C-alpha cells in the first residue's frame, strides 16, 4: 500500500532524532545519526512493515487508530534497527564487498532498538513480553549464525556438516525467528494477545513459511536469472540436497569444487546440480510445500485470522 | 573476603547451565558453554563483587538474606557477561595479542571475526539469566534499562576513541582532556563503577531519581582518577608491560604530554606516538619524564583525592557515605 509504507517511512527522521539525543558527546552523537541513516531506511523494509500489516490484521478494527498504527510502525522500525545490526556484522564476517563502517556499529544499532522501545512502549502492558522476544530472538538468531559458521573450517565448507536436521536448525534459528515470527508476535502483543497457544500456532506456519523462503532463495541463488553461495561455500539447500542424492564420484565433485573462488568450479558444481535434478526437485518442494503451509493456514484455530498468514504465504510464494 | 568471592564464585556455573541446559542444537550450546567459560570467569572479578559489595551496603541488614546475596551475586555475574562481550570485541578491534596473560578469544582456532557474532551472544545472554531470576522482581525493567542504556552509552565512548584514530595513526589534534574525559565516562565508568553500584540501589528497591544522579557525580569522578592511575601505571609502572604508546591510544599522559609540549616537543610526539618501533616507544616515555608526567600525576592523585572525599562528605538524601569511600580506598589504595 502506498499509505502503509508512506506512515511508515515518515516515522523514520523521528527515530534518529531519538537515538541521537535531539550532549557532551556532539561529533560521535553526529556519526551515529549517519550510521542509521546510511543502514538502517535504505530498500524494501519488509520486516517493518509485516509488523505494521500483522498489527492491522490483529487489532480489532475499533481499536486501530493512527496513534496504535504509528506505534506498529515504531515496532517495525525496531525490527529494522535489528535487521541493520545483522546486516552490519555478517557482512563484516563474511568480508562481503556489497548488500543488495565500525565493528561495534553492530552492537550499538542492536542496543539502539531498546531505547525506541522504553521511550515509546515502556508504558504499555505488551512492554515487558516485547524486551523479551527481542531478547530471545537475538539470542536465538545468534545461535543460528553460530551454527552456520560450524559448516565451515579454515575457510572450506565442511560437507559432513550439510544435513537437511542442520539447515532446517540454521534457517528457523538465523533467519525464520527475526524475519517472519518476531514481527507477527509484536503485532500480537500490541494487540493485547498474551495466549501461548496463540503465538505457538502462529510460530508453527511462520517457520514453515520460512524455510520454504529461504529454500526458494537458495535455489534461485543458483537457476535465478548473480549467486555466489557456491563459491562462498554456503550450507544451501542445493548443496544439502546434492550430497543426498551424490553418488561417490558425485560427492568426490562438491568435495573438490564446492566452495572455491575459480568461477570455472561454481560451473562445474551448477552442471553437477542439473544432472542431480534440483530444478525437478524444487519444483516437487514448492507444489508439496504450497499444500502443506496452504493445509495448515485453514487449520489455523484458537481465534487467529487465516488473511495475515495467507497474505504471508502469497508474498513469498507469488500466488 | 574469602567466602564473599567463593559465594560468588560458585553461582558461574548455575549461569552457564542456565544459557545452554535448545535441545535440537546440541553443537552450538556445548560451544556457547566453551565461549562462556574461557571468556567470562578467569582473572578478578571487581565489576562483579563491586555489584554484591554495593548491595550489602544499600540494603537494609534485616533484608541481607542468603536468597537476595546471592540475587546481588547473579546480577554481579550479569555485569561480567556485559564485561566479557566488551573485551571480547575490543581486542578484535584494537587486534590485541592478549589479554589477562590469556590470547585474546577472537585469535583461537576458527573464530577471528565469528568473535563480532561471539560478542553480541555473550551481551544478550545476560538478559536470559535477568529474566530467569528477576522477571516477578519489582527491579526487573529498572535493571533490563540500565543494561540497555549503559551498553548503548559504551558504543558511545567506543566510538569516541575510535575518532581519536585514522588509518591506523593517532589524531594528536583530538587528544583534548574535555575528549579523554568524556572517553572514560561513556567507554569505562558507566558499566564499570555507575552499573554495580546503580544494580544494588535496584535490588535493595531504592528508584529515586536524585540518589542515582548524586552516586553517579560520585562515581564518574572516582572512574575518571581509576582510568588516569591505570594509564600513569601502562608507561611508569613495574611490570615485575603497558603498550598504551605503541598502541597510539588517547592516555592521560599522552593529553597532559600534549599541554604541557612546546612546538619541538609537540614534534616528538607527531613522529613516534603510536609507532610499533621499540625505540619509537623509550622516546616518548623519556619525553613523558622531560614533561614532568610523574610529578604532575603526584600533584592531581593527592588533589582529586581531596576534592572526592569533599563531595562524598556532602552526597544527600539517604546514601551511605562508607559506600563511596570504600570504593575509593580500593582505587586510591588509601
Ligand atoms: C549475523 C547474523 C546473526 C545473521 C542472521 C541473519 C542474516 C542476515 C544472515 C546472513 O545471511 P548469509 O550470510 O547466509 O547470506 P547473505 O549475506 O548473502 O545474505
Ligand atoms: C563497545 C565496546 C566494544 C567497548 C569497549 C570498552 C573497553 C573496556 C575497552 C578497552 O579499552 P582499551 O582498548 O583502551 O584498553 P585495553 O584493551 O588495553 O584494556
Ligand atoms: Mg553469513
Ligand atoms: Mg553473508
Ligand atoms: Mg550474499
Ligand atoms: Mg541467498
Ligand atoms: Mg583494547
Ligand atoms: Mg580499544
Ligand atoms: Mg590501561
Ligand atoms: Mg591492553
Amino acid at each position: 500500500s502506498k499509505e502503509e509504507s508512506r506512515e511508515f517511512m515518515a516515522i523514520f527522521p523521528d527515530i534518529v532524532r531519538d537515538l541521537t539525543d535531539a550532549t557532551d558527546i556532539p561529533e560521535v552523537t553526529k556519526r551515529f545519526a549517519k550510521v542509521l541513516q546510511y543502514n538502517v531506511p535504505t530498500g524494501k523494509k519488509t520486516r517493518g512493515l509485516s509488523t505494521v500489516i500483522a498489527y492491522k490484521m490483529l487489532e480489532k478494527p475499533e481499536n486501530l487508530t493512527p496513534e496504535n498504527v504509528r506505534l506498529a510502525g515504531i515496532l517495525g522500525w525496531c525490527v529494522e534497527l535489528l535487521q541493520a545490526s545483522l546486516l552490519i556484522m555478517d557482512d563484516l564476517m563474511d568480508r562481503s564487498e556489497t548488500r543488495r563502517l565500525a565493528i561495534n556499529d553492530c552492537l550499538h544499532v542492536e542496543s539502539s532498538l531498546y531505547s525506541v522501545l522504553r521511550k515509546y512502549f515502556s508504558h504499555l502492558p505488551c512492554y515487558v513480553p516485547i524486551i523479551e522476544l527481542f531478547h530471545d530472538v537475538n539470542f536465538k538468531t545468534n545461535m543460528g549464525q553460530s551454527l552456520d559458521a560450524l559448516c565451515m573450517k579454515d575457510g572450506r565448507p565442511i560437507l559432513s556438516q550439510f544435513t537437511m536436521k542442520r539447515y532446517s536448525s540454521i534457517v528457523k534459528y538465523k533467519t525464520s525467528y527475526y524475519t517472519f515470527q518476531l514481527p507477527v508476535s509484536l503485532g500480537m502483543y500490541l494487540a493485547d494477545m498474551y495466549d501461548p497457544e496463540q503465538h505457538r500456532q502462529a510460530k508453527t506456519i511462520l517457520m514453515e513459511i520460512g524455510e520454504f523462503a529461504q529454500i526458494q532463495d537458495d535455489f534461485l541463488d543458483a537457476f535465478g536469472d548473480v549467486g555466489t553461495d557456491i563459491k562462498e561455500g554456503k550450507c544451501s539447500w542445493l548443496a544439502v540436497v546434492a550430497l543426498q542424492r551424490s553418488n561417490p564420484a558425485q560427492r568426490q565433485i562438491m568435495e573438490e569444487h564446492y566452495g572455491r573462488p575459480e568461477p570455472e568450479s561454481t560451473q562445474i558444481i551448477k552442471n553437477l546440480y542439473i544432472e542431480l535434478g534440483l530444478p525437478a526437485t524444487f519444483a516437487v518442494y514448492e507444489e508439496e510445500s504450497f499444500n502443506i503451509i496452504r493445509t495448515h493456514i485453514h487449520q489455523i484455530s484458537k481465534g487467529l485470522p487465516h488473511d495475515l498468514f495467507f497474505k504471508i504465504m502469497k508474498k513469498i510464494y507469488k500466488r
